[PDB]
DNA sequence: TTCAATGAAATATATATTTCTTACTATTTCTTTTTTAACTTTCGGAAATCAAATACACTAATATTAAAACGCGGGGGACAGCGCGTACGTGCGTTTAAGCGGTGCTAGAGCTGTCTACGACCAATTGAGCGGCCTCGGCACCATGTGACTTAT
């Protein structure tokens, strides 16, 4: 049954504590974003521990948002998180908006 | 009978296992020198009393009056069951880019010496505003000297 494997990997990710997004692509993403903010005279410089810090905060925020979306999904009688549910979570928590 | 084959016991040896020993390294502790906290007066300014004296928010009493509570009904909406369907999950199969380890190198972080330069603090001048006093010019009044006129010597 798909539910058995799904719940098994839910268990392993409930007691998992590793990063889930690829390090080199994430570093490139923040790299190119902060070059986008920059003037043409220079280029910024970054450090690995800063990269881990930003990624850690990013996924803290993401896990909070996703669990709130799951709670909205339970409210809406649907086990599927959908576009309107995610919109509602973003609005209600209303950070930097 | 005499000799040969076999069995039993002691012994020598091979082997595997355990323990001692030793090398290497990481951890803990002793030692010396350096920063950073610690102890001592000092003085000024903040903070703890003491006496007013004036806003200030209940607590009383009371009518109009808007607001709130009870009751019956009805039509709207929440809820539930059945049914068609699809969109997300899965099952494999490749293949793609992530992860890790070396390679260089150059832009850039970090500590130090130095000079310049803002800036806090203090001193003194200046401007501005408000009266207050001084000073000069002006009507009301009496005082005054001279000309005109008259009289008698």
């Amino acid at each position: 049954t798909p539910s058995e494997l799904a719940l098994y990997e839910i268990r392993k990710y409930q007691r998992s504590t590793d990063l889930l997004i690829s390090k080199i692509p994430f570093a490139r993403l923040v790299k190119e974003v902060t070059d986008e903010f920059t003037t043409k005279d220079q280029d910024l410089r970054w450090q690995s521990m800063a990269i881990m810090a930003l990624q850690e905060a990013s996924e803290a925020y993401l896990v909070g948002l996703l669990e709130h979306t799951n709670l909205l999904a339970l409210h809406a009688k649907r086990i599927t998180i959908m576009k309107k549910d995610m919109q509602l979570a973003r609005r209600i928590r209303g950070q930097f908006i």
